């Protein structure tokens, strides 16, 4: 009736990128479970994925703000490009501050749905560094 | 096989928010169509709606860039409160700049889906103005 973190993992570990060895599910036990997605072919980025009653959450790390050259002139083009990354946005999260990439699916979007905004979460993380190097350090 | 503007706009017309009056279709008869929702319990709030591909795109206006007092800290604290909105994200926009606030889902996703997060976005535009007031002017 609706995702939880168990029964979206489940769901997860019987498509073919996971059944394959692409990626696997690292669900944390625990009081509220805790699922995460390490994506093998994306050098094991590391995915949360988390039910929160309004929408899922997918989302993954970029890079500490202290790598930013012009935190101020690359917090504007941040939202000036949301066109370059479809289905996910840049966040700002704290323990220091690192820039995330975050996306949002309804509560009861289909497995393929869900299936596919990981795959392309993590695509766009690695877009982010190809089209954001610039405003990097080294 | 996937929505276009106007196929979208006759699914939305069905529906009960549209049949009711409280919403309405403005279909931009053109090249290719351009399809905006008027949300008439928000003060007739203008929502774009449009398919591009790698996902549907809808968007509303905020306010103007002028209308903020600090944009540094503004654009900083729109980063940093992502959870603040679910299923849409605030943007920066280009005719005078323009703050959005926009919401992307799949290009094959339900009618329901697509329906809520244009009901989502409505009332996020609302709560912008709420939740982030201080930093407006006047």
């Amino acid at each position: 009736r609706v995702w939880n973190a168990r029964s979206l993992a489940e769901a997860l570990s019987g498509t073919e990128l996971f059944s394959s060895g692409e990626a696997q599910i690292e669900l944390i036990e625990g009081a509220e479970a805790s699922l995460y997605v390490i994506m093998r072919e994306y050098g094991d980025l590391p995915v949360f994925v988390a039910p929160q009653g309004e929408q899922i959450i997918v989302e993954a790390l970029l890079w500490p703000e202290s790598d930013v050259t012009d935190a101020t002139a690359f917090n504007e083009e941040v939202l000036l490009s949301r066109q370059l990354f479809p289905l996910s946005s840049i966040g700002l999260l704290n323990l220091e501050r690192c820039y995330s990439m975050f996306g949002a699916l309804s509560t009861t979007s289909s497995l393929a749905s869900v299936l596919h905004e990981i795959e392309t979460l993590a695509g766009n993380v690695i877009r982010a560094t190809e089209v954001y190097a610039g405003y990097l350090k080294a």
